[PDB]
RNA sequence: GAAACUUAAAACCGUGUUGCACUGCAACCCGGAAUUCUUGCACGUCG
């Protein structure tokens, strides 16, 4: 759902600390959010178009 | 006995349908098998 869909800015830190903001505002996502995929995996026997170590 | 053509003339001709009825017809699937599939981060770089 895009309740939860903030904007951030590009800030590009550096070995002193001390970052700045590039004009890159984009419309990000924000911490908190869960996202589930499934992956299937197939077992057949490998020449045939499988992968059983994967 | 020696001497005088049973000769002359005359179409085997005229008329007449090899004609009348009859289906190259009945029955028969251009049908049965086959993935438009395999690999690929809308991403990298900030005096």
């Amino acid at each position: 759902r895009t309740s939860d869909l903030l904007i951030c800015q590009k800030m590009d830190m550096n070995v002193h600390g001390k970052p700045d903001g590039l004009p890159l505002f984009r419309e990000c996502l924000a911490p908190g959010t869960s996202i589930s995929h499934r992956v299937v995996v197939d077992t057949s026997p490998t020449a045939r178009g499988g992968w059983r170590e994967g």
